[PDB]
């Protein structure tokens, strides 16, 4: 290093305290500065004060290491050396009074026979150093003492040595470590020297604070006069010296990822980290990728060899999934931290049931909990960015590859974070927060699920017990559907039933379906049911039968209780046979991210809140039929929502899925369909005619997006009766809307003699529309002109 | 297993820290490597930290089984013996250094008589090693050091030889256990380094906060130290040497249930268990079968042996009420755990007024009070 | 502490010294993240109790964690609105509450605010400001800080036309954000930004701005703040819009003269402590803020305006900081908003020469005089704000004599 150069080059001219620290490798520059010194200068070999004997004063160790070099020397080519043994046995003698349990008086006669008077081992060390100087033609001897993070109690030790023996010109000292820790050493033992029962007496809050100030003064001139500030050393970090973000690099290194590598395919440094990090976290090249290399470059040096070591031998060993080895090197190497947070030890038991409650244990410790789920490296602390990296390689890995785990992801493990702060927290004392959580926790299953419709049955009543403004049935993605026929109704407002709902159109509304068992067993027609019936249905088998047990599950009416803070089916069964095994094949070319998840999930909630505020305040009389962008009933409230979630899969895939290296979305300004289907419409368009010219299909790009609007379960729910804007303007839109879905799954989805009916039934919903809300007074009539 | 051919062949090929680490049966497998390397590596009995006398250094048991080593060949088939007693006696007499209450000045004329200076123990004992190499016709010796959980207290003493006096090439270490003990010793190492009246003066919530990361840091770069990553080693579980659901089972073993058994009968090892939990369970072949016997692979392989073996042998016993005779074996293996939870321990109450205040109180710790009374394995903990 | 001052003072200097977006972090996320919190959130807060208070307060502030400013921005957005009171209006501390559901009797052409009726320029400058909070109504705020905010994120974006595309959409979206847990069309307007951004590159190199000035710039911002939060205030009549007069005021109003108080905060602060010129231009004089009408602002640019040839200096070489917020195309359409521009005789005077020394500045032309016409009885200029209805507001009344 021209830094070496450094400390070499000022010592060298620091002769013509005297002590040099270097902050931090600590070990490799030491002896490599022991050696550009060999204008003479001795220099004693490096001194590891963890290593040396125990009970043994590190003049002792000083002195012997300088008694060898001085005797190795005076044998080669008597006068000179009985006079070096005078002040070795004398100074020996002299050195009971570093060891003894008291002064016993037979040492006084000690300190009377005959240049300043006594046996002050000082004086007695500091000849010795004069002694060894005009021996070895040299002027000062370098005593360099190594870093202590092991045990950094011998810090002391070699402190007051430095202060008391090695304070001469004829040595000069490099120390090196990190400052803090002599800090500590420091304070602890000025505190040491206050009186016992002085600091059991005095404990007003005064007294502490000044003698905290007091210590702080004592332990500060200690620090500035062991270690003069002009005499420190840099020892930058490893993301100093490559470049920040392409506009730095000063003198790169370059690591080896292959057994060959001839030096000059050594595939860079900075690159080695990308790759890993772009492969086992499935990041694209954006700046969140660079992010995670900018984090990880930080590190200790040694935890970034030994992760970038590990990945790649186990690379090499896969070629005689990448995410698995990220994940692996990854919990070694961040092990402590890990095992600090809380998080799962086991390997026996990652799966994704242990995923789900690790993030949240990180979300909880990170605080957060509304970006936390994205597991960015931005935390206080170094444990906790750490973990962040470690659990976005375990979701990589167990995301990958399926579509059933990547809606279990989104469901189980953002929401459960996403769901508590919104709608738990106006609850919580740290104590009792905890306990809040514990039970949000143990009420949620999260950690031990059994099935994604079964959190998503317990969100329902998480979210029922709070809102507030005139009491309505449409909550955050849900809406809750009167079922009791006693209310006097204005038009053809009536109650739900799902047997006039017929095939796949029952199916998929009967998955939505939600009781909640406080104490009127209400009904909902949740999203996110509807979502968890998907994720169940997704990894049941190849079977057919196991398919339709999988139905009677989120089929059946699921019932459950408030946490406590407050034949006929046949053809739909074949589609969903159908659809599974097109999900089957192609799923397995799936890596998703926590920060695609996340993303997903966010513009996934945002756009849900959205649909719950613009189609709340348009329940009329007369809205029903939904004709119009200004009529909203419970069929649109429920078709954007599920619109919100196919939108919010496909921009977000189009920019954070690591299948394709670009977008096919374009640079545009991004909403949300909300009242309508502007947007939607819209990006997979234009994404939908890029494909051709860049020779791409919805298939090899776009996966996620296109098995979930292939999925049958959706498909009633996206143009249902009294859901479809019959304006001249809207419907340009919505009919073009239509052919654009119909391209992408394959078949085509309602025929013009269905479409005629919905613009002027099997597989679409036809009696939610004129289903009543509760809360919804529905006395009023949409506005005129 | 081939994960022992693994752990020999790149510590054959690791030679030409040092230190191998196996999670965690760990006993058996080291014993298999020791085996497997008898290209020379010479390699020392497997030393257990918890069997050894009290106050006796690592080092002290290293070298007394490496003269052994080394007289033992010695003898065999003078010139180098004296010169390997020389170190020997030379390392005894610079051993008061590990021991001593305090350093006496009379130690000092002990540092002063002659290749770094002074009567440092890791030369010694590098030169050491060096002299058995030389004699053994060997190039690196194998310490090799057995699990800890007895008492982990004696892995403190191994992780400071292995830093302080194992570092050379002439040594590769292997040692095994379970990275959260050595954790807590050197965490709870590194807290001791920090001074009393500091610890009991500053204590707001921000320095317990800054000492802890603190403590993390220094931790975390010990592990990294002596432990590497790159050398860390498997040591699966059970249930990833069966199959999951039908979709796996790389290198099945098969247990044996029958005296007779004539390795053809063996009836599997995933199934002996399915039929204990199916029988004293009563539970049929639904996904809840498997599921217990899911959870119940992933055991501590020992606690899986001692439950299946009480289980069929007793019902050899009955065959000269199969869930009674599950529930005597999960009694005796999962003792410790009813214990733990507050479950009635006797034998002679379990009737059933006991029962149902047993489930009472699992449902009051596994919380839930929804599902619980299902009595499936999903809580947080093993226990 | 003492201590610790200086060397954060230093901190402050050396990160922040040439880059404007830098300083503009300094001052919104640092020192906002200490004012914001005394006004708005000591009310609630026992000392474990008021850390943990301070700790979620950084947490959901994002404090030391920051993505962006405009983040920080829309966090502050919930967090002074849920305090005020004294007849409830949305009218908060530099921001305004806006309402979003047609469902209230109007007099006049009063009604919504919509994005769509506003073009190009004019509406990306509005669009920045929005801010939308979900706490159970979903509101929509027109906030100072959320365009200072996005000022800051357009500042140190980089060379590209299309990195500054994005930059907009970031902070053009809607952006939504929840209270905390204590209470083709812009074609042009790029070009400009992406102009604007050179501008600033070239020449916020050599800016080094202190803790003094950036908290003395705040000081004035933050207290031409509150005047401008209460002289406006209770301005708001049925035929106050328009803001023809001193004593009528809007929605438009309002913003403009917070603006106007960012922008001359800054003058004066930077005329007194930025370290690139050896002294004040601005004058031994009583010093006020523009609250009510552009008296002193008007006022402060020209006696600097006419000192600087004078001495043979310009706006570049010294008041740096100054002439790129001034000369930053998302400000314009709020300096000159309809309905914002005093039209009184006496009142003119200043803001017809309020615009010529803007124009001097800046080195074009703002508004064409047949685009100045209009303002004194359109693209790059904000036309839909002086009719939006503010929450609160009574609207009954208009300029109740005496």
């Amino acid at each position: 290093k021209s830094l070496r150069d450094q400390l070499v080059e000022s010592i060298r001219n620091s002769i013509a305290r005297n002590v040099f620290f270097v902050d931090g490798g600590k070990t490799t520059f030491i002896n490599s500065v022991v050696k550009s010194l060999n204008v003479n200068i001795k220099c004693l070999p490096t001194i590891d004060p963890t290593k040396l004997p125990r009970h043994e004063p590190i003049l002792v160790t000083v002195t012997a290491r300088l008694n060898k070099m001085v005797s190795d020397k005076l044998k080669g080519y008597r006068k000179q050396k009985e006079q070096w043994q005078n002040h070795l046995a004398q100074l020996q003698r002299g050195l009971h009074l570093l060891t003894d349990k008291e002064y016993k008086p037979e040492y006084f006669s000690d300190a009377l026979k005959l240049s300043i008077g006594g046996q002050d081992l000082s004086e007695i060390f500091e000849e010795l150093v004069k002694r060894a100087c005009e021996i070895l033609d040299c002027k000062a001897i370098l005593i360099t003492f190594d870093d202590i993070d092991t045990q950094f109690d011998a810090g002391w030790d070699v402190l007051e040595s430095i202060r008391k023996f090695f304070n001469s010109r004829k040595l000069v000292v490099v120390a090196t470590g990190d400052l803090r820790l002599y800090s500590q050493l420091i304070r602890g033992k000025q505190y040491e020297n206050y009186s016992k029962t002085l600091l059991e007496q005095e404990k007003e809050s005064v007294r502490l604070a000044e003698r905290g100030y007091m210590v702080e003064h004592l332990e500060q001139q200690y620090l500035l006069k062991l270690f003069p500030v002009q005499k420190r050393i840099q020892l930058k970090t490893m993301l100093q010296l490559v470049g920040e973000k392409g506009k730095a690099g000063k003198e790169e290194i370059k690591v080896k990822t292959e057994p060959s590598m001839q030096d000059i395919d050594a595939i860079d440094v900075r690159q080695a980290i990308g790759d890993a990090v772009r492969e086992g976290l499935n990041l694209r090249e954006g700046s969140d990728a660079d992010m995670y290399v900018n984090e990880l470059l930080k590190q200790p040096v040694r935890l970034l060899m030994q992760v970038l070591q590990d990945f790649y031998t186990k690379k090499y060993h896969a070629t005689s999934s990448v995410p698995n080895l990220l994940r692996n090197a990854l919990y070694g190497s961040m092990l402590s931290n890990i095992y600090r947070a809380g998080l799962n030890y086991e390997q026996h038991r990652f799966g994704m049931d242990s995923l789900c409650k690790d993030i949240f244990t990180y979300v909880k410790q990170d605080r957060d909990f509304n970006t936390g789920f994205y597991l960015r490296p931005q935390s206080e602390s170094e444990a906790l960015r750490n973990c962040s990296i470690y659990l976005a390689s375990q979701v990589s890995e167990n995301c990958q590859g399926s579509l059933s785990k990547f809606l279990q992801m989104l469901l189980v493990g953002c929401g459960s974070v996403s769901i508590f702060n919104q709608f738990v927290t106006e609850l919580a004392d740290r104590e009792k927060f905890e306990q809040l959580i514990s039970e949000y926790v143990a009420y949620m299953s999260v950690g031990r699920i059994e099935s994604a419709s079964h959190w998503a049955n317990r969100c329902c009543a998480v979210v029922a017990n709070s809102p507030n403004d005139e009491k309505i049935g449409v909550f955050l993605g849900m809406v809750q559907l009167n079922r009791k026929s006693r209310q006097n109704m204005p038009e053809g407002y009536k109650k739900f039933n799902i047997d006039t709902e017929n095939g796949l159109a029952k199916a998929a509304m009967a998955s939505s379906l939600s009781t909640v068992a406080s104490n009127n067993l209400m009904d909902f027609c949740s999203v996110f049911n509807l979502i968890g019936a998907i994720a169940d249905i997704s990894a049941c088998r190849c079977e057919r039968s196991a398919i339709t047990n999988a139905f009677n599950k989120v089929i059946a009416q699921t019932t459950c209780i408030v946490p406590p803070w407050s034949t006929e089916f046949s053809d739909a069964i074949t589609k969903v046979e159908q659809w599974l095994k097109n999900v089957n094949e192609i799923e397995i070319g799936i890596r998703p991210s926590a920060l695609l998840i996340g993303k997903v999930w966010s513009r996934f909630y945002f756009n849900l809140n959205n649909v719950a505020d613009q189609h709340k305040t348009r329940l009329y009389r007369n809205a029903e039929h939904g004709r119009m962008a200004s009529q909203s009933n419970a069929a649109k409230i429920m078709r954007f929502n599920v619109l919100a979630f196919l939108h919010a899969v496909l921009v977000e895939e189009s920019l954070y899925h690591s299948v394709s290296d670009r977008e096919y979305i374009g640079e545009g300004l991004r909403l949300n369909p909300v009242t309508s289907v502007d947007e939607f419409e819209k990006k997979i368009k234009i994404i939908g005619e890029k494909l051709k010219a860049d020779n791409k299909t919805w298939k090899n790009t776009h996966p996620l997006f296109f098995l979930l609007i292939s999925c049958p379960i959706l498909h009633p729910f996206i143009f249902p009766i009294g859901g479809i804007n019959c304006s001249v303007k809207a419907l340009n839109k919505e009919t073009s809307f239509n052919k654009l879905i119909d391209e992408i799954v394959g078949d085509k989805l309602l025929s013009d003699e269905e479409w005629d009916y919905l613009t002027k039934f099997q597989n679409t919903i036809t009696s939610l529309n004129s289903s009543t809300i509760v809360g919804a007074s529905y006395d009023k009539d949409t506005p005129a002109r």
